[PDB]
């Protein structure tokens, strides 16, 4: 089988950390059995414009293997041309890279799987890291320090405990749950969540969660909102100017799921106004984040509020040997013929959505 | 009486903030309540050098109100001017700001009172985003972003997840014990701690924690050690070259406790060697930390591994209002003569220590 792999370059990164399977050097660690089992592996980082290499190998690809955190947008477009294809793989978790509706609406028969659960845990703490820095103002504080400067009061006119607050998830899955659990022994004043899919009522009293029927009665009594669900039709811009005025005024966003599931412009505009108090999150649209993108500049009226990284928090050193095993493990399913994946790694079987997390269907 | 009031100024952001009761703008809110009493009340940040305003007021103040993240040294020598001294506060926790050995040693007949409890909450949450933030590797993360880069394997190839590490905190007090208990819920391999007084065994099984009674046991096998034990002779100087040598190469080290419970130095040059991964906390010696302090620019090799913040973990607006109230409280309970303080407030009642927290006696 021909196999594209697509995925970040380390550059000088590689000589320093063996660990790193999850770039274009170190192949995801699993190229000798690639190359035992007989297949071609293509890996590039090389993934926009008309003649990349992506675009290059994707007429003859049986399988294209991905990374959310370099994701190779598999469009319409290229759909069209990729006349072997029969299997994409996310290596991550998150298949919204691929025009899943596209594949299901015209019946085209490729699969699309990714590792679920592989990095659920290393996103969820990174939820709870950025919800602390910005709620505690952790960014300009830091900054203060290594400009050589110190006035207690510039930081904590802005900072708060997280004790007391009122706290709402977006999605109550994989992440959302971990989310929550972690939340507890914080002294949240109330966990809260949006989602159409109900926690199970033992999990729902473990983390003391509420669920709240719509998401503008969500937004409007939360200190602190995170966007915890998969980029579907249903999420696609569903923070916008409009939601984004029914927030509590000053409220903190967190969003480790897809940049796209904000409007950019709206989630900097709030921040700048002061609906928001402050915004983080590793996840953008498009990745990689162009240098005017919005979300790199945007600062609350002190100068702060702004806790973006790069998408990485799915790609923690630990996270990427469990996607990489999992890629494995998809591989194998899907060259021996007996196609026994695991039920939740399954987004479209054949261009039949399995999952049930990517709307309704 | 007398009362000298020595708080950090807020300057321009006490207009932004009228919450910010622990600046000497707004008095812990008591001016006027002082006031009405008769009591004279001199507030004042300048606290350094022989004509400091301090140090004017010392010989015939009464009482003392000191913060700890704007601390007034009060040193044996300006305790051998302070004839009239009776009272010492601290608006916060932690005490060690006051030469409480050369009182106690000496027979000076001053109390030290304290508002326990006041910002432990905060000082905790302060501790697992510091851990967090080091583990995660989101200093420099953040810092990618800002400067207009996109790399996501530079920050990658020293990110892991807090799950599956060891943690051991040195002092397992309210601050200590309720960093263990937020830390359960983030699925550490084990969580250890290393406190003459033990925990009863009930607090311990609540959070899983295992008592290792050597501290060079107890740092040889934690992947992350965080301090959470008061500034005293026993704690001075603690975290040192060669203790430090003892410490899982590697390592994040977390102090939100005193800055001079390490040698400065000898933290830098472990970050700055490899010996740890990431040091961060929010204190000093001395404070304000001076410009040219070393741990401003102390990284590890890869330029990161530095989470420092001014001192501001107690201070959050949750916490000011709290122990702006508690310091009403005491000075009430010294006014009335009744002296009907919380027993945990005491610290010294007239040079006898009464908390068992600062060493054995
Ligand atoms: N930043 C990272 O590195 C990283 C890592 C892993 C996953 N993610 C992203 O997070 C997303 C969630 O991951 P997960 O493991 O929790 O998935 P999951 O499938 O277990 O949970 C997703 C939840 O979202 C719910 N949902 C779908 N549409 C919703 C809507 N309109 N409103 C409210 N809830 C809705 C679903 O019903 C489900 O319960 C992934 O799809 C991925 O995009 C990011
Ligand atoms: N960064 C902040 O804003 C902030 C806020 C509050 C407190 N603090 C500091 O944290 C310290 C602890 O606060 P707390 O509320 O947990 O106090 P606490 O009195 O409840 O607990 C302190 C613990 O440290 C133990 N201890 C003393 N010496 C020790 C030693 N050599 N080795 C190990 N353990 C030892 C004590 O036995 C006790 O159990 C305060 O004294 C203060 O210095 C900082
Ligand atoms: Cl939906
Ligand atoms: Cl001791």
């Amino acid at each position: 089988m021909k196999i594209v792999l697509v995925l970040y370059d380390a550059g000088k990164h590689a000589a320093d950390e063996e660990k790193l399977y999850g770039c274009t050097e170190n192949k995801l660690g699993i190229a000798n059995w690639l190359k035992d089992q007989g297949h071609e592996l293509i890996t590039t980082s090389d993934k926009e414009g008309g003649n990349s290499v992506l675009d290059q190998h994707i007429p003859d690809a049986d399988i294209i293997i991905t990374t959310p955190f370099h994701p190779a947008y598999i469009t319409k477009e290229r759909i069209d041309k990729a006349k072997k294809l029969k299997l994409v793989v996310v290596a991550g978790v998150g298949s919204d890279h691929i025009d899943l509706d596209y594949i299901n609406q015209t019946g085209k028969k490729i699969s699309v799987l990714e590792v679920t659960g592989s990095n659920v845990v290393s996103a969820a703490e990174h939820v709870l890291m950025t919800m602390l820095v910005l709620v505690r103002n952790f960014v300009p504080a830091h900054e203060q320090i290594i400009n050589h400067d110190w006035e207690v009061a510039a930081i904590a006119k802005d900072a708060y405990d997280i004790e007391g607050k009122t706290i709402a998830t977006i999605g109550a899955g994989r992440i959302g749950y971990r989310v929550l659990e972690r939340l507890v022994p914080f002294n949240p004043k109330e966990l809260l969540y949006y989602d159409y899919q109900a926690l199970p009522k033992d999990a729902e009293e473990k983390v003391g969660a509420r669920r709240v029927e719509n998401i503008e009665e969500l937004v409007a009594q939360a200190d602190i909102v995170t966007i915890n669900a998969p980029l579907h039709a249903g999420t696609k811009g569903l923070i916008n100017k409009e939601l984004l005025s029914k927030f509590k005024k000053g409220a903190w966003l967190v969003n480790t799921a897809r940049g796209a599931i904000c409007v950019a412009e709206d989630v900097a505009a709030a921040l700048e106004s002061g609906q928001l108090r402050g915004y983080g999150g590793d996840v953008w649209f498009p990745q990689p984040a162009p240098k005017d993108h919005p979300w790199r500049d945007m600062r609350n009226k002190y100068g702060a509020g702004n806790a973006m990284t790069p998408h990485y928090s799915g790609t923690t050193l630990d996270a990427q040997t469990r996607y990489a095993e999992g890629t494995k493990n998809i591989l194998e399913s899907f060259f021996t013929g007996k196609f026994d994946y695991r039920p939740q790694d399954i987004i479209l079987l054949n261009g039949e959505y399995i999952t049930k997390a990517y709307g309704k269907h």
